[PDB]
């Protein structure tokens, strides 16, 4: 939790009590465990929606859904039972609350069971299964000269009605809501991210949603890959992403232009980059995942937790702020080593909150979260990239002014900005470490056995954020080399391993001066020339499985060749610049690279050109 932060238990496991209501009478009863935090913003009233468990923290036990209501945002409380259950047995159950917002209502999407002990995947069929919708309404009342607010619940309506009993290849079985806020989409439609299963007992990503205010539900026609549960979404310029959980693997991104007909995953942005535990093998998590305008920027807030101790335990609590295009790590808002999977974060009149789950054997409270240190981070990213991209864009580059420098899709750049061991991305999300290097104007001059900088892709571990690289980039660079190379040496490129040996694309230069452009595995070929100490503009490109090597805005000959054989996605360790930065490769390179640009994809003629002659105006220097 940041400097500045803090937060109190606010469901507090074996010691806050919720109205339990049974056969006509309410009894203060206190709650196990609180789970599957939502919390929302209703014009004004923040409400914190969860899991009652009763008497234990087992998914399939006595559940109701508590909410808990504040007007002074988050002092003071009130608490009510949004759903109950059915009653029928001992561990009846709502489950999985996800919950919409519009105007005055809450829309709460719960599935219910009657008698199962059974984790609800592992269900062969339908027969105790029951999907609700609740709809909460808020009121606003100013009493004794101070403000209040009351939430009449209404019954639950069952959706069952809605959901068709084959879908593509398959027969259907349950579903639920994804857990923890949902969407308005800007067309007015309610619109959940559900997860489906079939009789295969797969499960599946779906769009559910409602042009009418709740009244009736349509199944958006395409879906995620099997394994894909507790999906989230948002609207971005005017798509949903939805971000999906997948057990013992990396999550994955889609996109939907068409409420869900069709998804697309999205590699070139989200998708991969964020791994449910240090070696992405264990169970995966919810996801608090919003879009907010934050001093007048629109970007996206993240959360997951990080897993070290794996299976469920879910320890470290992490926020993520991206562009779409830039990725930073906000940091860890859970506190030390603690178990804290579930959360939901809120932005509320310039204020960052969460509500997230603490867990000390198997007992859950949920903690309120004032998120004064992240918010104070954010807003500094924010303003590092909003100026960044203002510098760059504000360029007037050689003719009059010629088109701009292009910001779009730039997630990194190296820069003047060095410490004695990395290469600090002016971006603030992902630096370079290196080995042997000097600092020059705009970059760094590297020489020996050792020498260069390495940019982590997959070498990033857990979160990857430069997962879009195995599908598209451009990279770029100016370069002077220094000596002539006793054979062939390195200058810049894409590693496929850690050792630089294996490459996608890349450039290297020679004893007889010429380049080396590397295609893949391809038998190199030597093209060109070049002059010692003369400084040259690179860019590498790689877009639909091919490279191309460009020296000074001019395709090397020979160059646009295949780099990826075959259907497998690569899988990029690093970029290496200025030498491969390992000790057990004997190249030398003597060489001053500066002002390294990444882009998440492959610029056009006119963007290379703008790059190329306006490379002695883009730097940080004296910035
Ligand atoms: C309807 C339902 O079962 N929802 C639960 C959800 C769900 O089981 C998983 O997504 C698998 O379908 O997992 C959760 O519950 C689980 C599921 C399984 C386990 C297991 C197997 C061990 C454990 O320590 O905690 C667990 C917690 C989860 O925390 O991931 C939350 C929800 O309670």
């Amino acid at each position: 939790l940041a400097p500045g932060s803090s937060r109190v238990e606010l469901f507090k496991r074996q010691s806050s009590k919720v109205p339990f209501e049974k056969d006509g009478k309410v009894t203060e009863r206190v709650v196990h465990s609180f789970r599957l935090p939502a919390l929302v913003n209703v014009d004004g009233v923040m409400v914190a929606i969860a899991d009652a468990r009763y008497e234990t923290s087992f998914a399939n036990s006595l559940i109701d859904t508590v909410a808990k209501y504040s007007v002074d945002d988050g002092e003071t409380w009130e608490t009510q039972i949004a759903i109950k259950n059915s009653r029928a047995s001992s561990v009846s159950r709502v489950v999985d609350p996800t919950v919409i917002v519009k105007g005055n209502k809450l829309y709460v999407l719960v599935g219910s069971y009657n008698s199962s002990r059974s984790y609800w995947t592992s269900h062969g069929d339908a027969r105790d299964w029951d999907i609700l919708l609740a709809v909460g309404e808020v009121t606003k009342s100013t009493a004794g000269g101070k403000i209040t607010a009351s939430i009449k619940w209404g019954s639950p309506v069952s959706l069952k009605e809605f959901f068709p009993a084959e879908m593509e290849g398959m027969h259907t079985n349950q579903f639920l809501g994804g857990a923890g806020v949902a969407i308005v989409a800007s067309n007015g439609n309610l619109v959940y991210p559900v997860q489906v299963t079939n009789k295969k007992k797969q499960v599946f990503s779906k769009i559910f949603y409602s042009e009418d205010e709740g009244k009736t539900w349509k199944f958006g026609k395409g879906r995620s890959a099997f394994g894909c549960s507790e999906p989230v979404a948002l609207e971005w310029e005017g798509k949903l992403i939805i971000n999906t959980r997948v057990d013992y693997r990396r999550r994955l991104v889609y996109e939907s232009s068409d409420m869900g007909n069709t998804w697309l995953e999205a590699v070139g942005t989200l998708s991969r980059v964020w791994g449910p535990s240090p070696k992405s093998n264990q169970p995966g998590s919810q996801s608090s995942f919003t879009a907010v305008t934050i001093e007048g920027m629109r970007v996206m807030l993240f959360t997951h937790p990080l897993n070290f101790k794996g299976r469920w335990l879910r320890d470290r609590l992490n926020l993520w702020l991206t562009d779409n295009q830039r990725i930073y790590n906000v940091g860890q808002v859970s506190i030390g080593d603690e178990n804290s999977a579930y959360s939901s974060v809120l932005y509320k009149d310039d204020k960052l909150y969460c509500l997230h789950e603490i867990n000390s054997n198997e007992v859950y409270s949920l903690v309120f979260a004032r998120l004064v240190g992240e918010l104070r981070i954010i807003k500094s990213v924010l303003q590092s990239w909003k100026n960044w991209d203002s510098h760059l864009s504000s360029i007037c580059t050689p003719a009059g002014c010629g088109p701009a420098v292009t910001t779009v899709g730039l997630v990194g750049f190296l820069s003047h900005s060095a410490t004695k061991t990395e290469w600090e991305d002016a971006y603030r999300c992902v630096n370079a470490s290196t080995a042997n290097a000097e600092r020059v104007p705009n970059g760094l001059k590297f020489a020996g056995v050792g020498g260069g900088a390495l940019w982590p892709v997959s070498q990033q571990g857990q979160n990857q954020r430069y997962h879009f690289a195995n599908h598209a980039f451009t990279l770029v660079a100016s370069v002077t080399i220094h000596e002539v190379p006793k054979g062939a040496s390195p200058l810049l490129g894409a590693s496929l391993d850690s050792s630089g040996g294996k490459k996608l694309l890349g450039l290297s230069y020679d004893k007889r001066h010429q380049w080396q452009p590397i295609y893949g595995s391809t038998p190199v070929t030597p093209t060109g020339s070049w002059e010692m100490g003369k400084r040259y503009h690179v860019v590498l490109t790689m877009a639909n499985k091919i490279g191309s090597v460009y020296i000074d805005g001019e395709p090397l000959e020979g160059s646009g060749q295949t780099v990826v054989p075959d259907e497998r996605t690569p899988d990029i360790s690093h970029f290496y610049v200025g030498g491969y930065k390992r000790s057990g490769m004997p190249t030398d390179s003597r060489v001053t690279v500066n002002n390294v640009l990444l882009y998440n994809r492959q610029l056009n003629a006119e963007e290379i050109r703008t790059l190329f002659l306006s490379q002695d105006l883009i730097g940080t220097e004296a910035h």
